[PDB]
């Protein structure tokens, strides 16, 4: 009952499967580090070069808070390779339902510097402060899959990332610092003001978040039938062809259709070193450019096209106890460049940019083909590494919001849970007792999935492991103890991709 | 109780503020004028020149009815400069809830012509007819902000505008009158058939209209965070850049995004005198061209661009008792040309037209960028002069309807209230007792607004008056008794613009 | 019951006396005139000369509203010469308790211009708007005794004065109009917005106002005993004299006192034509000077000193039906200059400015002697022409507020009652049916007075009429029908002055 | 339940706003330092030079106690820049209602000296003693805004200031120590005698203080109307001018007034280095001079006058964890000299010292103009940095007590809360285990404010942030983590000043 000697919680990483629900528990050992001597620091990049290949080319401004926060949003955190596979094979679609988070077994550790080395001792009376931003008072970090994430493997040690945000930024002018970027719209947030539980070793903390019924689904189903061949093949139609003429038997493409595939925006890949951002498809927003790559999903037969396919880095191996990743770029040699192939969009999605009449009875490739009524398409295939949910920035209006990168749409998402070491001052100016805290977090997510059944007589496709992945230690720990997960660059292995199960219609 | 000696209503122009609701009362003294000797008159413009700079260049046909109608739809009518400011500072968003309208203290005045001048006497037994088109039997005039509007200032005398409408119009052919424009689709409406209360001096009239819960909101919130910088700045992401490469720290523009800004249609401004309408962006509809200017809102740093920003005239001063405005063009020298700047869209809206891959690894400016899934944008900033609600013409299908001009979407709007002087004939052919009626209208609108609170630690922006506006008599009556309201041409003063309050996310 | 044929109220001007209460009814026939074509007009004086003898030498800015208001605040309105005398003789002190106001028998009269002359006809359906500013929403005109007042005599016809106010004024700069005077603090008030009863001939209007128990008293008592001789004359005192020495018998002035008289500010009178305002005692406030004349009351034997005694104009005669007085200066030859003698302060108030030690055992005249603890004084004698109550401008702090001019202090005063003719438009721009309204107002004020009894054996002083006043038609109507009231310039007749009755201690 | 492992309280810094009440929570991490080896020490300054520019020029004597105390009295501690702004815009006036104080999460830390450096370890059984002086047994430190204050920013670490006081002091004589200053009136207070809770890590401490209904208000309202122009501008008055003559239209300054502005004491600024204190306006008290600067508030157009305007230092930046400030003068280069402009007193307060009749019909400037009856004035504008309440020293009599420096009057204020580390002796003479304690304090203050509404039709003034303040990190933490708050010397930014909202009358 709060004594330093009884444990405040238990470690559970097991997944329980219901008929249409999954409960996944992610328990991690988390290291909370004092951030910037417990100081909010104004941070920004004045330079607004907007050129590819160079860091700090986008002007931005904001504050790094002393607080650390929990980022569990990704699929690989909550699903083992085994459970993900079951999910891929078993469910047409799934969505998160609730997330329960426990923080317990809190240890504030004092680091003491001695000649031999650092000495670690428990600070029994030391507290950590924890508050959950249910209200959305503080800026949400909505960008998916940063290094802020928990490890996929239970045994990985999690260092809560330092909470920082960007605020309203002016277009930079010459010979001026970051403050110049700040304006009357710019917002400084002091997390410290918010009521936050102060926790000692005896204490436990939990919050609960429930997703609204309007939460988006992640779809594992692929169409069996081509959308352009929906006809009975044995019968002619009264309908004319595209050109206006008789619709010949077995020439469904020529025939007019009651529907069309989703919108296609022409996309390009640029290899020019230090090219201007506006070289790539996108648009200027504020003082900085925003790109639309990859854009609306289109089926691409080709294995390696950056613009068309979802592309992201995956760790080659994942070390069990990596240091705090604040301000550290992922090493290129430590990551695979993985592209998610859209060949699973073969039945529904358009392969290439649309041709429409340009002039004089000619059709031109459509650089931007927006949504027109009667358009039907499938989403980009989701992946294991994709966020669970994607929260779009609040705006007046959005159109059929889907993240190309991944995640399922949510009217609202779990608010950030902020954890910070309570500063223990030494009684001397600018000096604090050097302390970090370790605790165990348990993220328990309830899931909903729709079971998928096959009505086709013939054998159907299941996703199975392969020898090359096993011999790559995929979903295993290698000889060095590192957790491999994705084993290869290029086309992301079929295991981690959704849109597998076969829907009839 | 109906006697000519007791008043049938009271004058209230006060605004009452609830926690989340506002009740605004607009009381005006209205002059009802006999229209065209109580005759429905076929009116049309045969010429369909479709060229800028010349009146009657659009072919149209319809009828001017003897009836007059109430047009209270605009914000400046129902909100004083003081109340509008409170609304701008206090509320994130607002919408109309109900509108109650009273017509009372009716005076039918006989005008008698004598050598000295016109003599005015009360016609005690004279009636006015009033009916409200709740059913939508008669054509709705949906076009926002015509000279039909009530004055913003309570003391202004309101002359009900003559009700006229356009109907189905044929493309005009040479050597033919307006009748030729009429076709089998053309609709003549006789208001007189509808049951209408006949009212004497003793009588009072009221209707009530309640907006559906589906009514659109007018949004006063501005995003603090750039939508392209939503990431934690201190952390790298697993995500690749736009080009497919490593996403550098502090170069958010290069990074791929889980969302994109709203659609951008390239817009142009033409200064060519008497230029063809098709010169401007738009499309042909029926026999006449329809333009899409300003189009989807985009952030424009520049103060004066007609196509990009909402542009409308505001009165320089507003006289207290202007004559009936039927068939009178607003004098150019009596109006300011006001453009609503979109610089408040800096965080969310795209600054310029999108670039998408054209060919050979090149990106071209997109003349039309339609909505594609995952697009998020903010509406054009609303203004004090904007209509309260905008009712779109009935059609089978509409897409995310928003008026660039202004107003909030309504599944239905208050039906027109038609008021006409009952004709008093002299017993001689084509001769009527010359009479107008004055009455007091009270438009009581219940409003809903969402209170806005700031969670940012630092000081936030409020909209305040400035010396230049005060010294322009803004929201005041000048030395001549005229009510100034908007004091300057060009960029419309920040007071009258919405999207002020700061939303966190 | 609201018909044009039954009267809506009765005329009562009688005063009813209770044991300690007086009810006074002031009924007047009021003419309500259309003001400035029903237009709020910005009005100001840019010139800030601040020199005596010239009009518009004080910079000010504000608006004249279309509204007219009721000003009944003065004693001569509510008390006949007979009742005032009874009050002066009977009561030590009095204060207003409640005020009830009826407006009834409303006639809207249309003025028609014909060759013979103006023709007057009743506009039966015409309304007047009346609202009482209980809330204090609109600026209070607190300045006592303007030409806005009702006549003292019941038969006088009252024209409601046009409501105008001054607002925050900037210090004027060269080559600029009144608008320049306006600033961000300046306040424009639209009376029209406020809910106001619209009244026809049948209608009656009433409000009630109750004074708080904290309302100030007007004091009719004079001290019999000199405050400096409070001792038993037959006995020596242990107390030393002022100089520190033995206090001789019958030399009370030499003796030290347990109290001192009220504060004395040296005052001067300047006869210099066009002298700077700062010549007179006072202080600069805002961009304009404010004078402190007459200042704290001091007893002055002399009959004619402007600075020391309350000085104001009284009408020589008062015509029964004077025209509207808006913007008309009182004619000098039509007024008596009346000074209220302070010789009644003989027992208590200090005759002249205090001497205090300057240096080297010398005493100098004190130009400003402020309040010091132990100071006791009597107020300046109140008069018949003095306001009933004086409302000071709202401020954070006030010190023992008393108006030298007159009136009794009130935490709050009856809010202005605004009456305006509802504009009747002709249907033509800037043209209204020419109309004024006449109605009968009844101001019923309940008073509280403390009965005064004499305990002195010998005969006491009563205030009686004199032959010279009777032969001046004082409190009478003269041969021409004019109501004389004050009959002489100089020392105001003893009849109209308070501080008569003799208090023992 | 008291174990070292469960936390004894939570951190809340949030502000909750009621309709007319505000609850502000100030939570700080406090460092309690052993003071002077737990010894009461007689402290005094024998020198009584009474000359400007040199420290210890005022003779004083007293004791520094081993105890530390809580000083939370200032506005910036309890209101974030955001909440202060809301308060400034929203409320006419406000006052503190209750203050609740929690002290919890107490850590006694032993400091151990080792060759490497100081080693910090928790002393589990160590106590701190806390007692609140509700009774007023010990001297109150009433002087506003010393370095004893908590930080305005939640994350700032608070070091409780050592409690010391001054007692009755004799005028010093040559060749004598501080003891000579002590006399029979001098009072030594031993805090140790008072019952005080001894607290270990498990323990929590709280007190509650409720302000009496007689507590003073801080006023945010400014008069719109000049007090010298309170008249209806369109009407002449019966009242004479200041000089005794006809009161001209639009020359309100010339007119006599029913009230006068508050008292003005002539004030001067002296630049003479090492000038005698008596050079400045003030008076001798005891053996030391007391100055009256700034004195009664007067409106000053000029931006920089020390005597007339409230003047105080504000930190340029505020470091998060400054060392104990006992006996440390604020560095001049670390502070802004801020003067609070009185230009907001334009409507009510007198601009300059009063002129009153000197002699021979001449008026002289009044060096001291004390309160005379009928004087009305506004207080000096309050500021964000001003104390919450100001407690005057107990005396027999006070007159309309207001602190020019700031704060609201209180019949009584929260008694000092004294916290001291329980001395842990080593068993050796004059040797104690070196220990300090850190704890978290929460100051929860309930506030009352009167909501302010505008009745003026035109736009009104709100206080908004400006770009220069944002680009100064006002209300933000700068790049170095320091909390800027006031960003400029000279005129204190309009954000932090009260008397904003516009009262009608
Ligand atoms: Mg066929
Ligand atoms: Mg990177
Ligand atoms: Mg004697
Ligand atoms: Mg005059």
């Amino acid at each position: 009952g709060g004594g330093i000697g009884e444990s405040t919680g238990n470690w559970t990483c097991n997944t329980v499967w219901g008929k249409n629900s999954i409960i996944t528990n992610a328990s991690r050992h988390c290291v909370c580090l004092t951030r910037d001597l417990d100081m909010y620091k104004a941070i920004g990049n004045k330079d607004n070069g907007l050129v590819f290949g160079t860091e700090n080319k986008t002007a931005w401004v904001g504050w790094s808070t002393p607080w650390n926060y929990i980022d569990y949003n990704q699929m690989c955190v909550h699903f083992s390779p085994r459970d993900w596979q079951r999910l891929i094979n078993t469910a047409s679609k799934w969505r998160p339902r609730s997330v329960h988070i426990k923080i317990f077994n809190i240890q504030v550790i004092q680091k003491t510097t001695v000649s031999d080395g650092t000495q670690y001792s428990n600070d029994l009376t030391g507290t950590i402060q924890i508050f959950a931003d249910a209200q959305g008072r503080y800026p949400k970090l909505l960008y998916p899959c940063q290094t802020t994430m928990m490890g996929p493997f239970p045994n990985h040690i999690y260092y809560l990332p330092q909470y920082a945000y960007t605020t309203a930024c002016d277009g930079p002018t010459s010979n001026q610092d970051i403050n110049a970027l700040l304006n009357t719209n710019s917002a400084f947030y002091c997390l410290d003001e918010s009521p936050s539980a102060m926790l000692r070793t005896g204490n436990e903390w939990s919050c609960h978040y429930t997703f609204d019924d309007d939460t988006g689904w992640v779809h594992n189903t692929r169409s069996t039938i081509p959308i352009f061949e929906r006809a009975n093949p044995l019968y002619d139609t009264w309908q004319v062809d595209l050109r206006g003429n008789d619709a010949l038997r077995g020439h469904f493409s020529s025939w007019r259709q009651p529907w069309l595939p989703g919108p296609v925006i022409n996309m390009t890949d640029g290899t020019a070193a230090g090219a201007n951002l506006n070289t790539m498809p996108g648009v200027d927003v504020g003082a900085s450019y925003m790109g639309i790559v990859p854009g609306p999903p289109i089926c691409r037969a080709e294995n390696d096209k950056d613009e068309y396919l979802q592309t992201f880095w995956t760790p080659k191996t994942i070390g069990q106890n990596e240091g705090d990743v604040k301000n550290s770029q992922i090493n290129t040699s430590t990551a695979y460049k993985s592209q998610v192939p859209t060949g699973r969009l073969w039945e529904v999605n358009a392969r290439g940019q649309y041709k429409a009449a340009s002039s004089q009875g000619n059709v031109a490739d459509q650089q931007w083909a927006g949504c027109i009524p009667g358009m039907i398409w499938d989403r980009r295939p989701a992946t294991y590494f994709d966020p669970i949910w994607q929260e779009k920035p609040i705006t007046d209006d959005s159109f059929m919001y889907v993240s190309q990168m991944g995640g399922c749409t949510v009217s609202g998402a779990p608010g950030h849970i902020f954890v910070k070491n309570t500063p223990k001052p030494t009684g001397t100016a600018n000096e604090y007792v050097d302390e970090y805290s370790t605790f165990t977090i348990t993220v328990t997510m309830e899931w909903e999935y729709e079971p998928h059944s096959f009505s086709q007589w013939n054998n159907y496709k299941m996703i199975s492991n392969n020898e090359s992945s096993a011999q790559a230690y995929v979903g295993m720990c290698n000889a060095s103890g590192q957790y491999v997960l994705n084993h290869s660059a290029g086309q992301l292995p079929e295991m981690w991709i959704t849109k597998n199960l076969s829907r009839v219609n």
